This record gives C-alpha cells, sequence and structure tokens, in this order.
C-alpha cells in the first residue's frame, strides 16, 4: 500500500544520500504524490521512477524530485521560479520547503496541463503557487528576481532570460544538453555565474524559444 | 466543440464557487473570448488558467474575472472604470453585466494594445467601452465619479485618485501587493473606506505615478 511505499521509498533517499535536509524530507513526506497523478498511475505513487502524465510530459523520479530539492538550496520565503509545472508535484514540493511567505511561480507550455495541475494545487490548499501558461525558456518577467530557478525539462542551453531573472547570489538549477545532458547549477555573484555540474541526467525537452525548437 | 468546452468551463465554474449570479454567468456564456486572443492561442479559448499573450501580458484565468465580477457587486446602468484594458476581454465581460445603459471606460499603458482593444470590441459591438490610452493610476477624472472601479494589474496602494473618483457608496477591487498580493474590495462611505481582504492572487504589476514606479 502507498504510505508504506512512501515510507520506504523515503528512507531510501535518506540511506543513499538522494535527501538529507529536514525541510526536504518533510515536503516528501507531506505531499500526496497521487493526488497529482491520473487514476490508472495512481497506484504507481511511490514507484520512484518517472511516469507519463499526458502530451508526452513526465512526472519526475521521486529521487530526482528530491536531490533537486536539495541542490536547489531553498530556504522559507524564497521567491522560486519552475519552469516546467507538468502535473505540478515538483511545484507543490517546492512549495512546502519555502513556506506560506514564500512564492513559486511555474510556466507550463501546454493549456491542458497547467489547467489540471492548478485544480490540484487549490484542491490541497497550495495558495503559494502560481501556474501561467507560456513559453518558460523566457521565464516569467512580471514577477522577477528569483531567489531560485530551476527547470523540469532539458534545454540545449541555458536560456538567458533565466540568468537574467536571478538575484545576485541566486540559483539556477537545470539539465542542459541538446544531445546528452548534464544537471548543472549556476549561482549569479556580480558580473560572474559560477557553473558546476552535477551529473548526467535524461529529462524531457525544453520547447520554446531560447529553447528546443 | 469550442462551444462544448465553454459551456463545460461555466458550469465548472458554477460548482466550483467562483461564479454564482445570473447576470455574470450570462455575460461568460455570451463573449466570444477567442475574438480577443491571438489566433495561436484561440483553440485554448475556454481552458482554464493564466495565459501569457504579448507584450508583457498575461490575462487572468476565467475563473479570477469571474470571481472579480462577482465580488465587485455590479448592477445594470452602472458607470465602471478598469483600468488595464490588456485584450479587452474582461472591459467586453463588465460591459454585458452592466448591460447597454451602463458604460466602461477603460485605461491601457500600452498604445498598440489599446488600439486593437478597441478594435475587437467595436468589431463585436461593444460600443459602451471606452479604450484610453495613458496613466492608469491617476483613474479617470473627465468621466466623472464611478461607480465601480477595478484593475487587472497590481500596485503598492490603492491609488489616491482611484478613491477620489469613485462614488460614496462605490466598490474598488484591485491586487495589492508587488510579489505577495492580496485582492481588496474597497467601499467608499463618507470620508472612510472600508478595505476586505479577498484572497492571495498574482498580477502583473501596475506602473504608473500612483502605482509601482517605472
Amino acid at each position: 500500500d502507498l504510505e508504506e511505499q512512501k515510507k520506504a521509498v523515503i528512507e531510501k533517499l535518506i540511506r543513499e544520500g538522494y535527501i538529507k535536509s529536514k525541510r526536504v524530507i518533510d515536503a516528501l513526506l507531506k505531499v500526496p504524490r497521487e493526488e497529482f497523478l491520473p487514476e490508472h498511475l495512481k497506484e504507481y505513487a511511490y514507484v520512484d521512477t518517472p511516469l507519463e502524465i499526458g502530451y508526452g510530459q513526465t512526472i519526475s523520479a521521486i529521487h530526482m524530485v528530491g536531490m533537486m530539492c536539495e541542490l536547489l538550496d531553498l530556504k522559507p520565503g524564497m521567491k522560486v521560479l519552475e519552469i516546467g509545472t507538468g502535473c505540478g508535484y515538483h511545484a507543490a514540493v517546492t512549495a512546502e520547503i519555502v513556506g506560506e511567505d514564500g512564492l513559486v511561480v511555474s510556466i507550463e507550455r501546454i493549456p491542458e496541463l497547467a489547467e489540471k495541475a492548478e485544480r490540484t494545487l487549490r484542491k490541497l490548499g497550495y495558495d503559494n503557487v502560481i501556474v501561467i501558461v507560456g513559453d518558460g525558456t523566457l521565464g516569467y518577467e512580471p514577477l522577477a528576481p528569483y531567489d531560485r530557478i530551476y527547470t523540469t525539462a532539458a534545454g540545449p542551453k541555458i536560456p538567458e532570460p533565466l540568468i537574467r531573472q536571478l538575484k545576485d547570489g541566486g540559483k539556477l538549477l537545470m539539465p542542459v544538453g541538446r544531445y546528452l545532458q548534464r544537471l548543472v547549477l549556476a549561482e549569479k555573484r556580480g558580473d560572474e555565474i559560477i557553473i558546476k555540474d552535477c551529473g548526467p541526467v535524461a529529462f524531457v525537452p525544453l520547447v520554446g524559444k531560447e529553447g528546443f525548437q
């Protein structure tokens, strides 16, 4: 059953070093992942694997969500930009970590996906997440600058808009790769960006003006 | 199918509790939202979600337009001030609710956007909607006191020009805050305003002399 599988997968993530922070651990224990899945996939809510959720988009594996949350070095009260809402799950886990005084802005290219994610987030009480349909490779200037930015889809490059929209000291985490893809963490300092390679990954293409055709 | 989607989303909004008034429900059923949208988005006209449309504009979900129409407590015959025309869809919805003997004055900062909104409204017969290019944080003195006032963009405060231009007993609905925003409903009574919190929202910023500075 779900609650046992959930617990099992969370202790696994801790043991293996995927997650280590209390807020990340608690966020993953609280968010009901099943609520974000189509009926027929709900029974697989705590199988640590990606799932197709429609329109050729996926919810990421739980270990990837957890690891991304850790790498992103989030804090209560932050304003975060998520590129790629999908089913809304990762946006909800981000919202738990930043808490009620924080804000998550989330851009989704597929209108039908954004509408469903918005309903799930409403239903569950996530009143600090705003999902907007648009081309996420341009970020979202009306609410910028952001403390933290991440994408759940891989671009052939880091879009310039995402860097420009980052606060000084801000950090951006995204998979990048026209072919094979690496998870990159970029930190803004002054007129420099520090980029760290965080390992090979494989996410669905980020499509837009500053991403894939 | 667009027609099916239209009926389906309005019925969704009734059941979610966003809309309940016959005049609001009828206005949402009537205005052809697709006319106001760029060609590639027309097919999405009845998908309920904020949507980036162009020119740094994000239009509100249909549910937010409905809920705002309800909160604003409109009646046939009212004179209404809208700050932030956008593509002109919300102004058309307002125009339906106040009806042919009401008026909507709508202020838009961006001239190209204002001109397209005016032409869509005029093409469709919304001829008691005036689109004016200008700084909406200053309201619109020439057309007097308004029964109702609202904005489609968040400011740091309710601008004093909007309060001055409101009839006694009038209501103003607008988002207040920069990033963390509240939708507030203000009623004027004498030398007072009564302000009610209507929940969190996240509109684009309202920029101008009595709003967010450049």
